[PDB]
């Protein structure tokens, strides 16, 4: 139906996340409509043509899906809202409110990574590896201005990474970070 | 082969016991850089047994990283962190994660730290 005025598709989706939030039937329609929401908005068509401020409130909504899902849990949800969230606001980079919006929720997903147990949670390490590879390798698609701009607000929490066991993917992902860093402060 | 191996780890080692103090940097600087820059190079595969040769030394020229003061640790930051910062392309030991992370840090800390 959407492939084919968004101001109604747009109250419906925040109308009825409430009543998608029997807790099992529940967290299944949340897991399908967050999916539903990453295979709609990776669409180029209608991610061209929807409004900046109709994607900005799902995006808001994704949000509060993940704040209710960590809250809860302190699990497949979290992550997928994470990686659908953090993967959109990168496909922005109107740009300031999207940047204050982007940069907590990548501190934030880090900080979670580096906390997460190797050995007691390696299913949650497995499940959050591809999306912080994904923010990792999107801070390339940062310019030059705001790839500084939270250099001394994000150098310390991606050093530590290295500390853990990292993957192929993860490593690539931090050697063109770094490397991208040295250029803009030293390179 | 062995003995190239040999003669860089002592070389390095009481080279980085010594911090006169520039004659001594001057033929530290050029050492690091080189055998940095043959690690890299080593075949993954068809010189395992270079890289594992290798690996006991490189370690020990970044851990001494820490070693250097604050003044010299810039001193050669423009010149020798493209070096090292390849490495972790690579697959790297426990050893030196620990060894790569604490210069990194103090690279950062005199750098934007």
């Amino acid at each position: 139906n959407v492939t084919k005025h968004w101001a109604k598709i747009v109250g419906a989706f925040c109308e009825l996340f409430e009543r998608t939030t029997r807790i099992i039937s529940r967290c299944v329609l949340q897991l399908l409509m967050i999916e539903t929401v990453n295979e709609l908005f990776s669409n180029d068509a209608v991610y061209a043509q929807i409004p900046s401020a109709e994607l900005l409130r799902l995006m808001a909504l994704l949000k509060k899906s993940f704040l209710f899902a960590k809250r809860f849990n302190a699990l497949k949800q979290e992550s997928g809202s994470a990686a659908t969230y953090v993967a959109i606001l990168f496909r922005m980079f109107s740009r300031a409110d999207v940047e204050a919006a982007l940069v907590p929720l990548c501190r934030d997903i880090i900080r979670g990574y580096t906390a997460l147990d190797d050995e007691s949670q390696h299913r949650n390490i497995v499940a959050w590896r591809p999306v912080v590879v994904d923010v990792l390798e999107g801070y390339a698609a940062f310019p030059r201005d705001a790839f500084a701009a939270h250099i001394r607000s994000f150098y310390p929490l991606v050093v530590e990474l290295l500390g853990k066991d990292l993957g192929q993917d993860l490593r690539a992902a931090l050697l063109l970070v770094l490397r991208r860093v040295g250029e803009v402060g030293l390179g």
